[PDB]
């Protein structure tokens, strides 16, 4: 039996370690946190995530699907809250089978690890990795108080996030060509709580965006009718724009709360908690980090953050580590040796993490930018006659992104080509009468082959 070591009980860790250990492989899993299965007194506190095709595919092929969405909310489509205007709902995709899945992380991650588990899987908590000696095979762990423990691992598969000890680790013998792009936008994570909603009869099953340019807001439902609500701003205001809003300048929740008035102003009453979570809760860090390689030999590989830290603006990242998850057990179990089959999961996954890591970039102006201007309304009107026209052949790029299982490279590439012909299409035409719809469906046949 092969022995694979994985580091990261998360959501690429833990569904990796099921899908080989079902396989028959023999598989340890490290995590430096406690186990959430074990029931404290601490009141947990867990940010959803917006499932989608990709990542429920993915939960599929491990039998572990009709358990996940057991406990997810089902989101048909996006509530798009734009001042002047009632808030509009844009249904997903184009029937009413196509929705994402809002699922809270820890019942996702205690879901995964009972899988894990009940697979043959060992699951060792309280367990963080330091180093590795790649010449040795070896590796140290410890706990949280610095006793260390030595162990042998002939694979190492790194599943631990976005600050990787595994990749530090092999960046110590290899180069992985690292390039860090920070992102100069943090983040918050408020709250509405299930009575604000209610009252406010905010809708529990949509995604709900409240765009404003250069920030905004996104929430998505609990079980419990509760709202986790993500605010996305600059960290410092820019000396071009020295009063634009930005987390310097609300130095406390008062401030946080005279800014949602005057810039949320539908959004503000539903936050109850607005001044104590602003000031309790930390500002996050947004960056992508993109590596050359992935992998040292057939000792070791990464997957899902632990690979490609990316912006969450496209709602992709668990879903991409999912899909990870499944390549590299894929490849694991059908190749000549551990060597082939790395090389061969970074050859194929690689291309498509650049892509995901570029959409989502480009994906945070499509949500608070791109939807006042007259240009793009047009073009997403054509851009919708256009996939009735031709379905295999014109899907647009967000489509393809959620509810396919395109690879991330062709999704890119296919929504370049359909970006630049409706924005050619529509350029110095005002309204979509002035426009020629065979002229257009034309060039969708010539540029873009059907699927
Ligand atoms: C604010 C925010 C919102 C997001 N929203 C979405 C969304 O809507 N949809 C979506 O698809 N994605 C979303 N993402 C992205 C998603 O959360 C991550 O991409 C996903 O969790 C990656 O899974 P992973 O298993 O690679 O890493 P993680 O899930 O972070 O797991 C890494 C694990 O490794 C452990 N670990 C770390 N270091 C060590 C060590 N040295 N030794 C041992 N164990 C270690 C950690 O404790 C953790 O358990 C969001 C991200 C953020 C920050
Ligand atoms: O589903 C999406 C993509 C989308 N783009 N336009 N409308 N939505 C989506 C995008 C972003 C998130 C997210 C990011 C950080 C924190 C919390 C949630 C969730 C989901
Ligand atoms: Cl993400």
């Amino acid at each position: 039996a092969r022995q694979v070591t994985i580091i990261g009980a998360g959501l690429a860790g833990t569904l990796v370690a099921r899908l080989l250990a079902r396989n028959g492989w023999q598989v340890n899993l490290f995590e430096r946190r406690p186990d959430p299965r074990i029931e404290t007194g601490a009141r947990g506190r867990s940010i959803n995530l917006a499932l989608a095709e990709r990542g429920a595919h993915a939960l599929r092929l491990a039998g572990l699907e009709r358990e996940v969405l057991a406990e997810a909310v089902m989101m048909r489509g996006r509530m798009v809250h734009v001042p002047g205007t009632p808030p509009n709902l844009q249904p997903y995709g184009r029937d009413d089978s196509e929705v994402i899945w809002s699922i809270n992380r820890d019942r996702l991650n205690r879901i995964l690890l009972d899988g894990a588990e009940a697979a043959g899987a060992s699951i060792h908590f309280n367990l963080g990795l330091d180093s590795v000696d790649f010449a040795r095979q070896r590796l140290t762990l410890s706990n949280v108080s610095g006793e260390r423990l030595e162990k042998r691992f002939h694979l190492l598969i790194g599943a631990d996030g976005c600050n990787s000890a595994v990749r530090q680790a092999m960046a110590s013998v290899v180069d992985l060509g690292e390039h860090l792009e920070t992102q100069p936008h943090g983040y918050k994570e408020l709250q509405i709580t299930p009575e604000a909603s209610a009252q406010f009869n905010l809708e529990p099953n949509a995604l709900h965006i409240w765009p404003h340019g250069d920030y905004m807001c996104i929430a998505l439902p609990n079980l419990d009718r509760s709202f986790t609500v993500t605010l996305f701003l600059h960290h410092q205001s820019p000396a071009a724009q020295p009063a634009s809003p930005s987390f310097a300048q609300l130095v406390d929740g008062h401030a946080a709360r005279r800014f949602f008035q005057r810039q949320f102003p539908d959004l503000s009453p539903m936050l109850d908690s607005l001044e104590q979570d602003f000031e309790h809760h930390p500002t996050g860090k947004l960056a992508t980090l993109r590596l050359t390689t992935w992998h040292v030999g057939g000792q070791a590989v990464l997957l899902g953050d632990a690979a490609h830290p990316m912006v969450p603006f496209h709602g992709q990242g668990m879903n991409c580590a999912l899909e990870d998850a499944v390549a590299l057990a894929e490849h694991l179990q059908s190749a000549a040796d551990n060597a082939s089959a790395l090389a061969a999961f970074t050859a194929q996954r690689q291309p498509d993490a650049l892509a995901i890591q570029a959409m989502a970039l480009e994906n945070y102006v499509e949500m608070s930018s791109k939807v006042a201007s007259p240009t793009y309304l047009l073009e997403r009107e054509l851009g919708q006659i256009m996939a009735q026209r031709q379905p295999t052949r014109f899907i647009p790029r967000y489509s393809m992104v959620t509810f396919s299982r395109l690879p991330y490279a062709q999704a890119m590439a296919r929504g370049q080509i359909q970006e630049q012909l409706l924005k050619f299409a529509v350029a110095n035409h005002s309204d979509l009468t002035s426009i020629n719809l065979d002229a257009v469906e034309h060039e969708v046949t010539r540029c873009l082959p059907p699927l």
